[PDB]
């Protein structure tokens, strides 16, 4: 069984990991904000970015992850054209919902 906090965060890295618009729809809220090294999205343009991932092929996996503070942090492998790359994804829930999404890749 999994606490609905636990599983709101599970289910945002599913979409990514699903490539999957449709589902990342039914996850987020218009005042959802996530930034991705330095590039910002709200809302449906969170949406946009999972098509994005779907057309250009990359490939979410996740790892592990815990909880730090009142985040949850993702460990996520991150592949396309032949390189593979760690990302990390920090997700806040509040209220059941998702707030703020830090995606750090450098």
């Amino acid at each position: 069984h999994m606490p609905e906090e636990e599983k709101a965060a599970r289910l945002f890295i599913e979409a990514l990991e699903k490539g999957d618009p449709e589902l990342m729809r039914k996850v987020i809220s218009p005042d959802t904000r996530m930034e991705d090294n330095g590039r910002e999205f709200t809302g449906d343009e969170v949406v946009e970015y999972v098509k994005e991932i779907q057309k250009r092929g990359e490939q979410w996996h996740l790892r592990r992850y815990t909880k730090e503070g009142n985040s949850w942090r993702f460990e996520v492998q991150v592949d396309n054209n032949g390189q593979t790359e760690q990302w990390e994804v920090q997700i806040e829930v509040r209220n059941g919902r998702i707030k703020r999404v830090t995606i750090t890749h450098v």
